[PDB]
């Protein structure tokens, strides 16, 4: 396991050394995204709590084709809020209910230290 917490204050510094391996090693689940919502690193913990095969979702736009209950203002909302500020960190619950069986989590997105990257956090709660 790479030790890191959910919600850690320097999460953004500490990921930025991870490859794809690397973040598979994470208790939690991490997505990152390009300012569209293009996904462009996704972990084995986030497959753990969607279903979904990491590898496949790669390239994919979280927002209108993987993950259509996030296309809200309580989520997307929120994304492009802070995608046009340069300055994201929100932290919510939310559920995730597309093709799968509704599953409550905490969610926190963060901007990366990488230019135009995003991160999306996620925990059981
Ligand atoms: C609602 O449609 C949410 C779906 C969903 C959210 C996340 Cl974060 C994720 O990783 C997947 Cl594959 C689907």
């Amino acid at each position: 396991m790479e030790h890191v917490a959910f919600g850690s204050e320097d999460i953004e510094n500490t990921l930025a050394k991870m490859d794809d391996g690397q973040l598979d090693g994470l208790a939690f689940g991490a997505i990152q995204l390009d300012g569209d919502g293009n996904i462009l690193q996704y972990n084995a913990a986030e497959g753990d709590i969607t279903g979904r095969d990491p590898k496949q979702v790669i390239g994919k736009n979280f927002f209108k084709d993987v993950a259509p209950c996030t296309d809200s203002p309580e989520f997307y909302g929120k994304f492009k809020e802070g995608v046009a500020s340069g300055n994201l960190n929100t932290m919510f619950e939310y559920t995730f209910d597309y093709q799968m069986t509704p599953t409550k989590v905490k969610v926190h997105m963060k901007k990366a230290l990488s230019g135009d990257s995003y991160w999306v956090f996620v925990k059981r709660v």
